[PDB]
């Protein structure tokens, strides 16, 4: 028995196994229960903290993934089977995981926290790109990772109800953040430093804390990657969560919220699964049945409303993009769009997707989304018309959103930094028209090239020494900028005036001004002018 | 008694002329200035069509230039060179009906291809007899014949009550068909070619050569076309029969005249000077590059909105040239938005960039105005008041003459038509408009004249060389249908404007470039989103 293995945290014994990293031993902990099992009559339930266990809890190897639905549109494929379920599904998930230097810090370390995306209908700490063994053992970070209720399970809201409150996969990470901050310690980590990071779904989860009282006193910076509390696609109403929960207790037979869920509880995990795609009011792209709910509790007015009206000033926010994030999300219902080919299409098919791409547009509205993308020197263009059916994706779901929301914080007082990520992996499965896809910067951040059975380029590794500094030079400071190093140039806070962002590729950091500056205007201030008009 | 010089006296179907032998840098040339096209449109002939001169007898001297036609006069800077050079030059009168020709001298043996000037001034000002616009330099340098006619503006030329015969609208264009008439019996006696005539004019005289092309009557007098920032369509150059109708009966009452006929006569007894003196009270907004009386849609001499007519027109048998100046709108904007002056750099805010865009874009609602700011703001320094001064004169440029010529030259090329387009780039180094300005509405007429080859006026050597330049491609299109010299291989080409390619030229002292897309981007906004905005 390795001591260094051997944990004592608040409900009891826990052994570890020492993994090897590229440069030396880390010490993993993993699937940790941090919750009762959500089951039975727990279902749609704020979690319970998890009764304590008598000898030592094995925590060598993960445990199972929350119950979610699994990618069919390409299977075997690399590209989708690396964001599937990688263990057993189970309600039963409530269980996170902690990698630490080997051995055991010896002072107080700022703690990495992970909270995965998948648009909250999918995820899980498990896979391979979240692996927090390289950060660990490089840069000495604790990492922290926990699964969430996700779908049916964590977001099925009929508000106002005792039994089905809404926003339980929130709760859930709000209860592994306290769990953090009860026994973090005992590993070495800094319970005064906690920095929170996701992507997508798991980005607009972290802006969720940010915006949440309850949650602030359980971390003190965020990092938001592709993805935001506000916009058209993290939040629903009060009203829309109850039509689309009691809609699904329709399409599986049930039966008063009472009843209804009583009924809810007695089906099999599938079923739910089975009907949750049914749900929504629109066929659409970049949409999901079951999200977090403006209930007037975890979120006491919309995203919305508590940016504009927020006090920031005691908080610092890494947040950016990737280059073509809306490329991903055309391949999974417009027309004309796959990855087996170049997917050239025609102007009809361009306004056709623009339909389903902005599912709530006018007639107006559509028709203004579609001049404003033209190319007029080209309007027929076949590469162009693909192009900017990406782009109208992207800018829509998370570019625009991500001005909104650093613009907000910034004036607002807070330390804002941010960033365009431009480098197309290697080893990237996906075509080439994709560019830089929503998703494949993770594997920068957490230093997956520097295992050389990997195949990254060299070039690769060194970049992915940079970013894993950044981001834990942002954790341990509120700054990502080398503290030591000299060097100019050296990245600015983004300020609503001067608006200065960062591109993050192979070449040398580079400051430029404007987020998509002429073409958020369009989506942030005036498209909702036209729509509340109609 | 036979001691005057043989060569000035010439011939047509109203009687016998006396011309006069001008100077000009590289010898002499012949003109006629003044002669009569049409009984004089006074007193119960106000406001009716044009009738015929009636012919005279003895020798008509036709030596100086006549009477302009009654109009306002500017009076924002007096005494200012900018604004006296477009003033009337000779006693304003409603008798006013009189054309000049220009001719080589002595007059040439073989028939010679014509260009016919139409002035510009918004259908309310403007004169043939103005300096800027004098033959003598493309008749002597090119051997062309010009012709320039007066026409009636305001409201003498384009009062309507549309309907009705004593005031039936467009006599100010039936003005100039009468002139055009008057070119295809007439100018062969001065050596022009009827079966060679090549229309020109800038602003509002670009509009009506644009309106030229769209009535059928006038189609059969005159071959190719030239529009020089301005456009048949667009929001100025028209109005509807019911806004006619309403500015006229609005203009009534204000001057003291409360049935058509009894109104009209009403009016045909009030002094010409009280008319002039009304006529801006009638538009129906605080507004900038809007005028009170212009060609309506009567369906007579435009059986549609010129709108309608150049999206279903055949236009295969059609050569034109069409271009624009840097700077459409920044002249505009001192006679109206609050903030802008000659006399200072006129940095304004963003308030009161707002408040100029309600201005400029009279018609808009609230979204459109809007939509309109957010297009035009720079969203990396949206308060920077060279910025938003600049954004103004492009949103007024843009609007009324940029985007309308855009529009005009894709629906022609797209309807068989040969076009040409130009963006015109050099600011006179005579300019007195401030520098802000840039190159202003109306500054390319004096190049393509030829006046820089005048010495006396001080234009630098460059100027002449280019003045040279740029009367070649005019007279190469009015001879040919095309600017290009066939000589010349070296010189780069001009293309014709596509559809697919959108190909126009500079214009400055450097040598021809092709640029591609006429403000295509920005251009997609006035004419295919705002006018669906506007619709509901
Ligand atoms: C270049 C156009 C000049 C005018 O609009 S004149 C109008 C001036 N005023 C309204 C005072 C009569
Ligand atoms: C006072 C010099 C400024 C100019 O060059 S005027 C033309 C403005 N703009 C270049 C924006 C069209």
């Amino acid at each position: 028995e390795d001591p260094q293995l051997l944990v004592r945290v608040r409900g009891g014994q826990l052994r570890g196994i020492r993994l090897k990293a590229p440069g030396g031993p880390v010490s993993a902990f993993l699937g940790i229960p941090f919750a009762e099992p959500p089951v039975g009559s727990r279902r749609f339930m704020p979690p319970e903290p998890k009764r304590p266990w008598s000898g030592v809890l094995d925590a060598t190897t993960f445990q199972n993934v929350c119950y979610q639905y699994v990618d069919t549109l390409y299977p075997g494929f690399e590209g989708t089977e690396m964001w599937n379920p990688n263990r057993e599904l189970s309600e039963d998930c409530l269980y996170l995981n902690v990698w630490t230097p080997y051995p055991r810090p010896a002072s107080p370390t700022p703690v990495l926290i992970w909270i995965y995306g998948g648009g909250f209908y999918s995820g899980a700490a498990s896979l391979d790109v979240y692996d927090g063994r390289f950060l660990a053992q490089v840069e000495g970070a604790v990492l922290v990772s926990m699964n969430y209720r996700v779908g049916t399970f964590g977001f099925l809201a009929l508000p106002g109800s005792r039994e089905a409150p809404g926003n339980v996969g929130l709760l859930d990470q709000r209860l592994a953040l306290q769990w953090v901050q009860e026994n973090i310690a005992a590993f070495g980590g800094d319970p005064m430093s906690v920095t929170l990071f996701g992507e997508a779904a798991g980005a607009a989860s972290v802006g969720m804390h940010i915006l949440s009282l309850p949650s602030r006193s359980l971390f003190h910076r965020a990092v938001l990657q592709s993805g935001t509390p506000n916009g058209p696609w993290a939040t629903v109403s009060a009203g829309e969560a109850r039509r689309r929960a009691t809609l699904l207790a329709r399409l599986v037979g049930c039966p008063n919220d009472t009843e209804l869920i009583a009924c809810l509880r007695t089906r099999p995990a599938q079923d739910l699964v089975d009907h949750e795609w049914h749900v929504l009011p629109q066929e659409s792209i970049f949409r999901f049945s079951f999200v977090p709910v403006v209930d007037g509790d975890f979120l006491s007015d919309t995203p919305e409303a508590l940016i504009n009206t927020g006090d920031f000033q005691d908080l610092q926010v890494l947040v950016g993009v990737v280059k073509d994030e809306g490329s991903y999300f055309l391949v999974y219902g417009v027309p004309g769009f796959s990855k087996d080919n170049e997917s050239l299409i025609s102007r009809a098919q361009f306004l056709a997707g623009v339909r389903i791409g902005v599912p709530q547009a006018s007639d107006l509205a559509a028709e203004a989304v579609v001049l404003h993308y033209t190319d007029w020197l080209h309007p027929e263009d076949p590469t162009h018309l693909r192009d900017a059916m990406s782009a109208v994706v992207g800018d829509h779901n998370v570019v625009c959103p991500v001005a909104q929301l650093a613009g907000r914080l910034a004036a607002q007082g807070a330390r804002v930094y941010a960033y365009i990520f431009e480098h197309r992996a290697s080893t990237l499965t996906w075509p080439l028209w994709m560019g830089v896809p929503h998703g494949y910067e993770i594997e920068f951040i957490f230093g997956l090239p520097l295992d050389p059975s990997l195949n990254y380029t060299t070039e690769e590794r060194i970049f992915a020494q940079r970013l894993m500094k950044y981001w834990t030079n942002f954790a341990r400071t509120g700054d990502p900028n080398d503290p030591r190093d000299s060097k100019s140039p050296q990245w600015p806070p983004y300020t609503t005036a001067a608006q200065q962002y960062v591109s993050l590729n192979l070449k040398p950091l580079e400051v430029r001004r404007g987020l998509r500056a002429q073409t958020c205007a369009f989506w942030n201030r005036f498209l909702p002018k036209l729509l509340s008009a109609t």
